[PDB]
């Protein structure tokens, strides 16, 4: 029944058939899966994505298919570190930032066998406590909203410039207003040391509303004031109109401030006709009712879905 994988463009159904076979099969089906995702052709590309979507939680799967993927990742790890593969740098999937190389590098805990892999992708890319860089966050948050014209995300900045003490959020706002104006929803991602803040500017019928989403410990009145000063540039009247939503969610999600910024923008993109403050506050409250494992799974899955934008 798997003969259809080699007959013309591969159906989304034929792919589910493949992973159904892997779920119920043994080492042959795993080896077949790896062989197919290693291909340069369109079929290899389709298999590679479907596999990555299951590896990242973008597609749900049985707990049995997750265990097959862990094996596929280990097989690819061994192929990526094999001497034959290293001698043939023309094999793009094994020498470039690919989904396949990322999955391969997630197979052990020995960094000694992830060095070359990491270099080809760009250091421990698979750490669950990585404080996200601005470029990595910029790629993911903006790719996330390509199909949402009403939702605009800006390049991640710091709140205050180190060598001049100037409000950068004040300048980014000014420039965005001059360059394109403020969209229906305007997202600004602002760094305050270790922390990424989600600054959402949204209009409620000719009335600008501001909203700050903090997923760590609460903020200093100093940093809060610098934000408000910037917030007033966008047409916010008095400091009381700025809504600071602050709930620490980063106990079991270390340095996950950028992770929550990403997932938040996704929530806003899929619930367009609603209230941002409610959408976010309900998430943060619901997130605290989850188990340690459900949170650690969010940590892992969001990190993998984020880095996909830094891959080909
Ligand atoms: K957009
Ligand atoms: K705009």
């Amino acid at each position: 029944g798997l003969e259809v994988l080699f007959q013309g463009p591969v159906s989304d159904e034929a792919l589910t058939l493949l992973f159904s076979a892997v779920e119920n099969g043994d080492q042959n089906c795993i080896d077949l899966l790896c062989n197919l995702a290693l291909r340069n052709d369109d079929l290899g590309h389709r298999v590679e994505k479907f596999l990555f979507d299951l590896f990242s939680g973008k597609r749900t799967g049985s707990s049995d298919i997750d265990k097959k993927i862990n094996q596929a990742c280990l097989v690819l790890h061994q192929i990526a570190n094999n001497d034959i593969t290293k001698d043939n740098t023309e094999w793009k999937k094994l020498h470039a930032p690919s989904r396949l190389l990322y999955m391969a590098g997630s197979a052990t805990t020995d960094l000694s066998k992830k060095i070359g892999i990491a270099h080809k992708i760009m250091e421990n890319l698979w750490c669950g406590a990585r404080m996200l860089s601005s470029d990595e966050l910029a790629a993911a948050t903006q790719g996330l909203v390509q199909e949402s014209p009403l939702l605009s995300v800006n390049y991640p900045i710091g709140l205050i410039h180190p060598t001049t003490k100037e409000n950068i959020l004040s300048t980014q706002l000014l420039e965005k207003i001059a360059q394109s104006g403020l969209s229906h929803n305007e997202v600004f991602l602002v760094n305050t040391g270790d922390h990424w803040l989600l600054c959402l500017f949204y209009k409620l019928a000719e009335k600008i509303k501001c909203l700050i989403f903090n997923t760590y410990y609460d903020l200093n009145e100093n940093t809060k004031q610098e934000i408000i000063e910037a917030a007033k540039i966008a047409g916010i009247s008095e400091s009381d109109e700025v809504n600071f939503i602050e709930m620490n969610l980063q106990n079991n999600v270390p340095n996950g401030c950028g992770l929550f910024c990403y997932h938040t923008i996704q929530l806003l993109s899929n619930a367009g006709q609603n209230d941002p403050a409610t959408t976010l506050r309900e998430f943060a409250e619901n997130f605290l009712t989850l188990s340690v494992e459900e949170q650690a799974l969010f940590n892992t899955q969001t990190r993998r879905q984020i880095y996909e934008y830094s891959l080909q």
